[PDB]
């Protein structure tokens, strides 16, 4: 694994067996990561973005692909992580964060390129702690002696999902699934979520303010179909013992949106094993 | 015991044995413990949801698990308690709470990840506080190279009270014992509660931000049958010498509720053998 | 034995008797001495390096060893033993420490070159007394006019124990017994503990600076079979008298780890017949 | 007797008629040294670990059988002793209380391994002063060309006295006497107490790095039955008149543990003969 260059066999493999839906996440990762770490020459490390709706996948899928690369997954030393709220709480100690945080880089990239950050929770964040890694994100070919465009940087939130959601029901009321739906969408609308001067979308505003993200990419809510994959595929993954009654009350038995409709769903395949232990207990 | 995982036959002979009515949380904790204690691998730690009416044993449950799990019931090393007021009362010292609280838990939990924390009295609480805490209860492997979905969270309250009171009179209303009430009730309300700005409501409105409670699970008020039952069975256990007209003055000299059906109690088993003590006075 | 250059056959048949389990530690050392000492002409000394849990028989191989090499074992003139504490327990007299460490070595060897070396309790070392024999094992033919390389050097520790503890629990967790699990493990984990810049692996860091270091080799805990093995052979061979209800006694009144699943012993075969005499106790 | 092995019947003869009470460690010491003493392979030297209650008869026990293997009991010139304060007070010269404690003990021991160490009042001691003395602890048949291995090493302390206390009163509770309570008690919370990182813990907490110590034995308060037999017993050895009155005073004019109860006692039989000279004085 981590002396393994991921072949594009591997990851379609991965994500065609596990990963529902998601069509555009498997085209985007796939030739994106595939294309990216097969070249010696980046030009610039991985500035991906996500937000959206959760239960989707994200953690889960940068799980997958970080268990895929090397197979420390999370407990690689490479693989070093941070947090918004455990590590960088308050905006008193933004000095001491920015500090701390430059140097736990150098550190971890300095014992390899390769090595992979992650941040989450990025609703509660302060663009003192984005004005210490914008020059890192300068496609140059090196700081203080040393590249870091090899390396691959990974953001996640939740907002903008009001985008994603009345696009949904824009091109499904259109009588049409979002397989239908192309990748391309507003990203216009994505760019003001993202200018947004809420703190949320003012952390990226002044992060776009040179699109030094690579790829815009939204999840979607994982449709009743999805649930009933992630029940079906999961409980006879655990010898469950599931039938069909069960998976009846996927639907006779869950909240989705809107009212109106009862189509999209709260969770995806997040609560999904909870409420199928209830249906254990039945 | 702490050297036992639990058996399906131990607990419900237990809740059957001490446990008055309450046959929804019987079913609920019998499956979902022993679904949850029997995996390897729960994906997630336990985040138990409580409310309603007192005296229907929310610490008393509490113990009596503790105390099947592990022999020391409450005094067990692993088994660590907080408490709102007794620790966190003001909202001046919230940071301190919090860095306290993480590094109280990193403690325990490192001590073996079948530690177990309860809180209480979470009608006085600060939004902070919950703050440090959601990342602990991602579904990640790990944190900080550390793992915690073996360890089970556990809260109390009694807001939403209301709700179970106006529909217990509702089905009861209708010709009919809260045993054919189902478990299914109007958990939308119960999010309202859950939901409701107000501190208690608005503190667990910032949790359900995700769903992390796995069950919402409320009790009743222990009918004047329970009361019976908590003084036939305490006082002929406590070898008091109770006879009939001590169980006349049960409901002879009580108060009920609501006053024009005198029918839901205002402490069930709480106050029970203290007014017993008063009949031994008689 | 000391005019016995050893073959295979006593090694394999000596381990076969008494070496309960630790199929790994028969291949390498049988296979690695039996060309070594067989070698005349070795082109280095026997850098061995030992780590992991205690009790699995560090101290017990070597001494069988020594055993079969010279009839002293450990009387012999020959066999001469260094310990960090009782020795070298202060970074005062480094210098000291390091001067009669060369003399006394010079002494031995000068004696003969198939004089052995052990040291013990590494954890409570100073890197100056790495510093003084580096140069002792360059695969020169010499050194001051006088050759090392057929002298055999041989280390002792136990840090790294948290890698082959949690991979033991992986193919152990795959459905699994280590005799299946290889050789071959995670030898870049072992440089980490052995680059661990803590002073037990800082150490063996700065040893690590050229591999000088032949083979790493860690034993494990011995399983309860092990302990039964350690328990019916030993007290077989003691004339006790046991019988079968002291063997129910083995787990019936130990402690194994994790607690969860209760399989990976504390001691193996260390405190086992002093346990067995309270079972003489019973 | 120093040319005697102590046969089994000397022993059980000897504290049947002078220890009042501690079944326990009738059991422990007589089988335990009986097959120690007999054995001429015991593989490790005697690592006895005692603590708990005073008066109980530590000193007391460790006398007697001093007395029983050597006529000198403590007078013997092997039979050499050390202390905590009068020897070891300050953590100033912990080097040379280190040296000369290495040097004291390889002279007695190579006058005969069969000579005792004994220490007492282990709550002030310093880790040094156990890192002087591990090596003399393993199991190797020598070291420095001596064996160590026939001699035995005891310990004293009162720490974790209260969980034998609060387990006393657990199963005295239970309606039972400690003679019900079996030699198995809580060795895990014993382990916290001797991994307790207090000094007094935390010096046998980095002895019991190995568990080095061969059993855990605590004593109990000798309960007002033990006062009342070293009364009648001490007083008709001492001819000294006792009547009954003086033996309803033991009660009637002493404290016990806990008020509510008055039933563990404050020194068993260490102050009982001085109070019983007041009863003389009456
Ligand atoms: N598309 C999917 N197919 C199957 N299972 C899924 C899918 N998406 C999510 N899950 C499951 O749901 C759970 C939640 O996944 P994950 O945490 O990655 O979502 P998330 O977007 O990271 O949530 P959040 O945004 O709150 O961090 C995981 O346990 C995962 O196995
Ligand atoms: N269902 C029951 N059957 C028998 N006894 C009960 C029951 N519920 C409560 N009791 C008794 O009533 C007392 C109160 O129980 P407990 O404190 O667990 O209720 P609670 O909901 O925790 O109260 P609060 O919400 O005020 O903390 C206990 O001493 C318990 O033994
Ligand atoms: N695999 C085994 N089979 C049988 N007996 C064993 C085995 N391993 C250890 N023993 C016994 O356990 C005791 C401890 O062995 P030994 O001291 O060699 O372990 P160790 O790793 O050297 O301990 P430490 O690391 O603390 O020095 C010895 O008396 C030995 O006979
Ligand atoms: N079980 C017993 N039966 C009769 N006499 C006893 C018993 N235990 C103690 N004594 C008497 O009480 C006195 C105290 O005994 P001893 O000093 O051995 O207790 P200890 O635990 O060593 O005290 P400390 O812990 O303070 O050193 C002695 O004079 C002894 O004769």
């Amino acid at each position: 694994g981590q002396k393994r260059s991921l072949s594009r066999e591997a990851l379609q493999k991965d994500l065609d067996d596990n990963l529902f839906g998601q069509h555009l996440a498997k085209k985007i990762i796939l030739n994106a990561v595939f294309g990216f770490i097969n070249n010696p020459k980046p030009k610039k490390p991985l500035t991906l973005s996500l937000h959206g709706w959760t239960g989707t996948g994200k953690n889960f899928v940068s799980k997958i692909i970080a268990e895929n690369i090397y197979e420390g997954g999370l407990n690689s030393d490479y693989v070093h992580l941070f947090v918004a709220t455990l590590h960088f709480p308050h905006a008193s100690n933004i000095t001491l964060y920015k500090d701390q945080l430059q140097l736990w880089i150098r550190g971890n990239v300095s014992a390899c390129a390769r090595s992979i950050f992650i941040f989450d929770e990025m609703d509660k964040m302060h663009a003192g702690l984005i004005d210490a890694i914008k020059p890192f994100l300068d496609y140059y070919d090196l700081v203080d002696g040393v590249s870091y465009q090899k390396a691959m940087f990974i953001f996640l939130s939740n907002a903008g999902a009001e985008r994603i959601t009345d696009v949904a029901l824009d091109f499904w009321r259109s009588g049409k699934q979002r397989e239908d739906i192309k990748l391309k969408d507003i990203e216009h609308a994505l760019s003001v979520s993202v200018f947004n001067n809420k703190n949320s979308g003012f952390w990226h505003s002044s992060l776009i303010d040179r699109n030094l993200i690579d790829y815009f990419v939204p999840f979607l809510p994982l449709e009743y179909k999805h649930l009933k994959m992630c029940i079906r595929v999961e409980m006879q993954s655990r010898g469950y013992e599931i039938d069909e009654d069960i998976v009846s009350r996927v639907a006779e038995e869950m909240t989705f949106f809107p009212k109106e409709e009862r189509v999209f769903s709260d969770k995806g395949c997040k609560t999904v094993f909870t409420k199928l232990d209830y249906y254990y207990d039945d």
